This record gives C-alpha cells, sequence and structure tokens, in this order.
C-alpha cells in the first residue's frame, strides 16, 4: 500500500501496537482511525500514533 515516514521513535505500549525508529519507512495498512494507523515494520504489524508518521504520497 502507501508508505509512511516515522517522525519519532515509538515503543509499542500495548499488545496490538508495533515499535518504530525515527526515519523508518513503514507500509501503511490502515488509516481509517484518526489517532492510530496500522502499519508493517520489519516483520511485524501493529498500530502506531498517526501523528508520529508522515504520508509519502
Amino acid at each position: 500500500k502507501e508508505l509512511v515516514l516515522a517522525l519519532y521513535d515509538y515503543q509499542e505500549k500495548s499488545p496490538r501496537e508495533v515499535t518504530m525508529k525515527k526515519g523508518d519507512i513503514l507500509t501503511l495498512l490502515n488509516s481509517t482511525n484518526k489517532d492510530w494507523w496500522k502499519t508493517e515494520v520489519n516483520g511485524r504489524q501493529g498500530f502506531v500514533p498517526a501523528a508520529y508518521v508522515k504520508k509519502l504520497d
């Protein structure tokens, strides 16, 4: 799908979340929710704070 850029680091704080590092290029899986977007980072899926990533369209 689309690609998003991680603006900050973020360690998952819940079972459904995923961890990311600043500069990470994540595959955006679902952006229907305003605060959390589902993504795929090096081998795993989970949500991250939508505000901590930028769309690379």
